[PDB]
């Protein structure tokens, strides 16, 4: 406990937080999907709810420690809170996304962090011809609201969603689930912003 | 991350925090919508429910700086709680609104902020021939609360809402889309009160 | 910004807060609701949805100032947090109230407060025959929920609800709205409490 | 104000806050409810919500004062926040209980504190044959969660709920409604834990 | 009052507050449910709500004090913000759990803390054939989200779940239930983590229907 404390008090209470990143000082974020359920579908306003959690990794100088100095410590966990994280953000959510989980992000003593959400979303999306053998594909684009990609680039590990705990008695079953880096440009903005494209294609469960 | 920290240290931690506009340093807000979605009618309260994104922006003396004094620094993103931010209002909603995006503004060297609120938005409307060709016409009326025309002016800087982000596979479609500056009197006050007015025409697509 | 933020700082971080009102030193409440709409009516369960703001007015010599001392600043807005507001209830309300515009008042050098906020009410009322010519007839009190009339009094400026904002495609039309001061008892308490009981009759429109 | 400013600074910003009762130094809250409306019944989950109101009455030796040292004040009404409040919980809700009134108490010199939360409680209630003369009969208990009969004791002042203010056009009249003092145990814990049974019973209005 | 406060004052405003446990500093967290209600089942979006409480224990000792010290105070209550709890998560659920009950947590001066948060759930669970005299099974996970079997271990002081507080007058009776400790593995990481499993038999409540 010692040790940690004294890591922690090291850490957090002697500089000012990380501001985030910038254009003299980019980031990487890593990001994957688990993809556990689609829990319902709204025909009537084109709206489908999914449950998943979001594997977020990246890195800071900041954070980085000599476990020597500090008992052996080569990571821990810690509330969100007391760390920067990276603003992302689905670009066709219908509502809030809900938050499943704890916000507490294991830190390891290279200064790399790994985050990771569990999250119902609602968002944008056609289910007509669900109940076709052919089913439907759906998207949804998340990265950073705010930083573009000068500040933040983002990348997949895969290309395939983790499918390997979805709901077995889900209505929904799975066809195909991709994440794939994509970059995009706005109307307020010059400059490109990245995110990863979450394609899902689904039917129900025959 | 060091120069930074003594920018936002320098804006942040000297001085009060502004206080807001007043009749001998009043501000002038530009507003602009993106509409993404119609989600959802309701005809039977006469609500109908809109996601879009509104682009904010204005400019503050207080949050100016020489980038040469830091570290070639142009701008920064930062929590929309570290800044004072317009109090701007939907004046028929029916709940509040959602938010959909990261609470986090682009401060520029010249004291220029862009806030860009992803929201979702219940409000007033009348949807009783939405399923005709004609359509029906809603309207919106965005300013704010508090202030007069006498601290916070608004303008656009184009009267076509933005639909280049409109859900191509909504349950309906957008017909026309308009953001317009005006004044309003109210009876609790005689000074003239500005606001943005969305009026949005549309029908359940073919 | 020098006068109001040096103003700010003499009202509200030089004594304690104002610790609210006393029998020595009691309080008038001036209230005033502007009607927007009716926007629902649940015949199961006798719970009506009413969207409304209420003005309220009070005053109090601790927000005095000189405007020669300060710049001629004749008034300021400022957070609701920031000042005692008064604990203005809805007596046979169904659910929490739901907030619809930003807690700012408006502080006048004379010492008197402005406050408006805008509210979302379900309260109970039996909807039975609004489907009729002759309508029906609600009514909900408003009140200090834990002052007396020793402490808090209130009134208004007119019996007249405002409705010139009324929403003119509403499911519901307003054959008349009214707000008038009456005294109760209530069994926890031998002291009157105050409170304003709007009455609205409404039905369907035609 | 000044009197009533010196008073609560002396009660609140001298000591560390009362750190709740103890088996050396127990508590015993009086409670009483008061029947507003029984707003629902949802038949197919077998729950119900009650709107009511609940005084509770403690005394604390710390939240004493000497009238005539403090400008001849009584009492006063203080932020719930403030002080130490009864941690009493519905024993069968289904929902969080919903706050419908400001949390605010008032204390009185001997060191008594009066605080009525208004309330809107779901509950496990089957309502099958409400629409029959004989009605149906619920039940809920409420007491503290987490303090056994040796730190916080109840008691009622009558065994009969306030009826006196119960809606006169809700969808279900009451035909008693009783409020009990018991005793109880629960496999976590040796001691006896008190409760107040809240038992009404009820049918459709003819 | 007196030495409760100074109790207080001792335990929690003198060091940091306890950063959780760790590899060389590992908790044992001993699990138990008490299910009230299923309250009910939603056949179109395969999820379900149970109402339960939610018995929590570990030891601590950096939460230790002498009796003798303070009064003869061998236990205090206080809110679970001023001590480090647990992140039991549930690990199928389909919105976030709705805390039912006041977030304090007992002390005792063997270090034990005891924190038994009532909470509403909706889980995934496929209720087809509920209204048979079969019914259906359903299960759920409970677990630290994100320390490993090597900060946190969990246990069950019995596999049987409590159901003498079953809300009698429910839609569902429950035929059993059952809580009991394993081992899983995730994508993310190569440790093992710990759950608790909660698994639970019912059907509705029918006629006055026999169990065969
Ligand atoms: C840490 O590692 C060093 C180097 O092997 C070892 O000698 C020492 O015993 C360890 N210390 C602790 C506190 O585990
Ligand atoms: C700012 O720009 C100048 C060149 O235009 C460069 O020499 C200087 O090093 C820059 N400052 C920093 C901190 O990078
Ligand atoms: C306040 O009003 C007086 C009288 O017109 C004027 O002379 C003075 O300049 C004003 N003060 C400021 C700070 O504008
Ligand atoms: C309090 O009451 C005493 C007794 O009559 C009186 O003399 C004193 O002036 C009072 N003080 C105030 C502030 O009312
Ligand atoms: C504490 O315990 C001792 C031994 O039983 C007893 O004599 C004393 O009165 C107790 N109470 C205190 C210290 O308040
Ligand atoms: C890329 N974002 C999404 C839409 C607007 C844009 C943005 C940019 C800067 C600050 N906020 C939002
Ligand atoms: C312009 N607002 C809209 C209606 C009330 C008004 C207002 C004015 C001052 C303070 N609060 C609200
Ligand atoms: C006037 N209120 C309505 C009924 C209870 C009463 C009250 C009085 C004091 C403190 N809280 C509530
Ligand atoms: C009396 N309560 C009701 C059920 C559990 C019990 C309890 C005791 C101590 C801490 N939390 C809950
Ligand atoms: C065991 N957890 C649940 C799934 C991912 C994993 C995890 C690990 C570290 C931080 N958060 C989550």
């Amino acid at each position: 406990q010692a040790n940690l404390m004294r890591l922690k008090s090291d850490l957090f209470n002697r500089s000012p937080m990380y501001p985030g990143p910038t254009k003299d000082d980019p980031l990487t974020v890593t990001l994957g999907f688990t993809l556990q359920d689609i829990v319902k579908v709204d025909s009537s306003t084109n709206e489908v709810d999914l449950v998943y959690y979001e594997q977020q990794r990246w890195k800071l100088n900041s954070l980085m420690w000599d476990p020597n100095e500090y008992g052996n410590i080569t990571d821990f966990r810690t509330s969100a809170a007391d760390i920067w994280t990276p603003d992302i953000t689905a670009y066709s959510s219908t509502r809030p996304v809900q938050v499943l989980s704890p916000q507490i992000a294991v830190v390891t003593h290279d200064g790399s962090v790994m985050f990771i959400p569990a999250q119902r979303l609602s968002f944008m999306c056609d289910p007509t011809g669900v109940d076709s053998e052919e089913g439907v594909t759906c998207a949804v684009k998340f990265g950073s609201w705010v930083y573009s990609g000068f500040e933040i680039d983002l990348k997949t590990d895969t290309d395939q969603v983790d499918l390997s705990s979805y709901y077995a008695s889900s209505k929904y079953e799975i066809l195909s689930a991709t994440q794939t880096r994509q970059v995009q440009h706005y109307s307020c903005c010059p400059e490109p912003y990245i995110d990863v494209n979450l394609v899902v294609k689904f039917r129900e469960r025959r």
